[PDB]
């Protein structure tokens, strides 16, 4: 069974950038719901129920037909949120190999941010903006709803191993920012955990 | 070009059910944005700009390829919101031929209500729940994002002429209801405009 991970910090640890009220709801209601609903669909499926979540979402086509969508959405959401929480932290600095790569693939940190802000702002409806690693090259993609690049192109419209990501469902920003997603996206640069991003980039997969 | 319609009522006309703060933002920001982006896309398309928005969204396949998505989303948004505002009104009563048609087609009003709530609640991510007329038979369907049943099943996954509809984008309910979409949904029953739904049904077109 999956369990909701404890946050690696207090709900107010990303203030004054991300609001504690939302962090609390986002985690204890939305993410909890994805865990609960994924577990419910997995009750009958011991062979799958026993897989890691990042593993499960890479094999949605091996699921019975009547379970593919429920687990795409809920195991998707669990995998994305698990990554999200760990990919946020104040006080980090983009640096080292990661930064070199970003400059190699985007020209400058500012160009990269710009492409990230674009993809994050242009995702219409619910979804996520990602910095992925594909074939040694850093790219910016986005996905719909709780889809992940780990699901593959056929399913999610994108691929690649996620280095870091931004949730752009309105539940992630509506209380503080309402319609002003671009403000939220700019705020993200303050709380994005470059240390975890660097480590994920170091592991390389 | 399209104009942002004024609402039929003050921003607090749907209290204590739908919050005035959301009505104002929903209208002056989100709807205003769909209108702007639809108009911007339409600048170079006089032949399409000439059509009522409701007819335009039936002709998305006839647009230039590079125009299809932007207008799908934004003209969709404009058409759906124009319907929405007109389709909200307190103290109406489901009666006459429409009430009869619902009883005929769903078995009862209660069966209909349950099917509608199910659709509204199960729409994962952003979208709408609809009562549509398909031929001479009413049905409940939902669409993603700003898609409309008017766009047809190839595009939206649904078809039929909308009689009434519920916006289940988080921006429509997050300030007051947060994650509690079912609370928002039950509240819809207090503000749905059965007379306009009836008026749309009578017309059938």
């Amino acid at each position: 069974s999956y369990t909701l991970p404890s946050l690696p910090y207090a709900y107010d640890a990303l203030e004054p950038h991300f609001d504690k009220q939302t962090m609390e709801i986002h985690h204890t209601k939305h993410h909890q719901t994805y865990v609960n609903n994924a577990n419910a669909a997995l009750e009958s499926l011991p062979e799958f129920a026993n897989l890691p979540v990042e593993e499960l979402i890479t094999k949605l086509d091996q699921l019975p037909a009547d379970k593919k969508t429920v687990l795409r959405n809920n195991a998707g959401g669990h995998a994305n949120h698990s990554l999200f929480w760990k990919g946020l932290k104040k006080g980090t600095t983009l640096q080292g190999d990661l930064k070199a790569a970003i400059e190699r693939d985007f020209g400058s940190v500012d160009n990269f941010k710009a492409e990230f802000e674009k993809a994050a702002a242009s995702r219409f409806g619910s979804g996520w903006a990602w910095l992925v690693l594909k074939g040694d090259k850093l790219a910016v993609v986005s996905t719909a709803n709780q889809d992940s690049p780990l699901m593959g192109e056929a399913i999610s419209g994108a691929s690649g191993f996620p280095i870091m990501g931004l949730d752009v469902w309105e539940h992630a920003y509506y209380l503080k920012f309402q319609n002003r997603r671009p403000d939220y996206i700019k705020e993200f640069w303050n709380v994005v955990n470059w240390d975890e991003a660097a480590a994920r980039f170091a592991a390389k997969k």
